[PDB]
């Protein structure tokens, strides 16, 4: 057993017996088996150790997986995955949202809203159950992302896959045109692709040596990094992130986050969203450190749709950004500009953690 701390947006029940309206880290004693916990849009998901999948929270458009679209209120096992281990699950964050899991095998299986492709199945049709995505057989994946209206996944021979809207150039092949089922990215072919993050219309890479990082999507709020705010259809270098060891990314709305091996974040993006004092969003459009969090390794982030949570290697947790539900669980719905303690969570023993469309969990497992 763990223990599971859920806030934030509890009305569809996705924070299931910990409430409705959620404001500080509340308890969760039916997640307590949880090994990993999956915020997505007023949805939640956890795996087992023993690989099963549960759900709970809105079931709009498949959004849970049941076969159905019914709104659950308490966890409930994902009967469809039954039989596979599942290793890592992937749910987006905004739009009419869809899903992935991973097996032990390298096998995806996903399910949610069809529209766009974003399924990879060869048509646009809802799948209210987790389908394989055949077009994968044979690929081993091993990381996986979920954007608003596309989706991206990495083999473990690093290379990089992506499918679902084109729009604004987020896929990375070089034009803007939907794609119903997975294209190889073919601009990163030369190198070995490690991990994938996507947002609401942007996407961000990282090389398996964490030595390189590249951009490509919708380019405002200058959320690419490359100075500008001009759309890509091709992946770009992010050359300030480019030599230093990137040991992680994300995307938010407007916004993008990278970890470094030692344990300093860069944001980039919309000012409101990057958690930097206010001189610095002059380059907003370029990767700046984040000062207040200087003083402390950061282990991981997590980028829900509008906020950032941050896990320090002492197991304290930071978080910035919208908090208009409560999803920085720091007692009030004020907007929060630069990082800031969740006391609520000081002495939890926290070891991971996951940010939603507009609630957040962070827990011991
Ligand atoms: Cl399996
Ligand atoms: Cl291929
Ligand atoms: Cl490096
Ligand atoms: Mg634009």
């Amino acid at each position: 057993k763990c223990d599971v701390y859920l806030w934030g947006a509890g009305r569809h029940g996705q924070l299931a017996e910990a409430g409705r309206n959620v404001m500080v880290p509340a308890a969760a004693p039916s997640f307590s088996q949880a090994q990993q916990v999956i915020c997505g849009q007023n949805c939640t998901f956890v795996i087992q150790a023993n690989g099963t999948v549960l759900a709970c929270g809105e079931g709009s458009y498949g959004r849970l997986g049941q076969g159905n679209s019914d709104d659950l209120h308490v966890l409930t096992v994902i009967s469809a995955l039954q039989g596979f281990v599942v290793t890592q699950l992937v749910t987006s964050c905004g739009s009419d949202g869809h899903s992935m899991a991973l097996t032990e095998s390298g096998e995806v299986f996903s399910w949610g809203d069809g529209d766009y492709g974003k399924l990879g199945h060869g048509n646009s049709d809802r799948q209210r159950r987790p389908r394989q995505i055949e077009a994968l057989q044979g690929e081993e994946v091993v990381q996986m992302s979920c954007g608003f209206k596309h989706s991206a996944v990495v083999t473990s021979d690093g290379k990089l896959f992506t499918f679902g809207n084109g729009d604004y150039g987020r896929l990375g092949l070089g034009n803007t045109s939907n794609k119903k089922l997975p294209e190889r990215v073919t601009a990163l072919e030369g190198y070995q692709i490690g991990q994938v993050a996507c947002g609401l219309n942007h996407t961000l890479a990282v090389s398996a040596d964490g030595s390189m990082v590249w951009a490509f999507g919708d380019g405002d709020y200058g959320k690419l990094g490359l100075g500008n705010s001009t759309a890509k259809s091709s992946p770009q270098k992010i050359d300030v992130l480019c030599g230093i060891g990137i040991k992680k990314v994300a995307c938010g709305t407007q916004f993008s986050v990278a970890l470094t091996k030692d344990g300093h974040v860069y944001t980039f993006g919309q000012d409101r969203l990057i958690g930097l004092p206010e001189g610095r969003a002059r380059n907003h459009n370029r990767p700046q450190q984040i000062p207040v969090l200087a003083g402390v390794i950061i282990e991981d982030v997590a980028v829900g749709a509008e906020h950032t949570l941050a896990l320090a290697s002492n197991g304290d947790v930071y978080a910035w950004g919208s908090n208009s539900e409560g999803q920085l669980g720091l007692g009030h719905t004020n907007h929060v500009r630069e990082p800031t303690l969740v006391t609520g969570l000081q002495g939890k023993n926290v070891r991971q953690i996951s940010a939603g469309r507009c609630h957040s969990a962070a827990w011991t497992a």
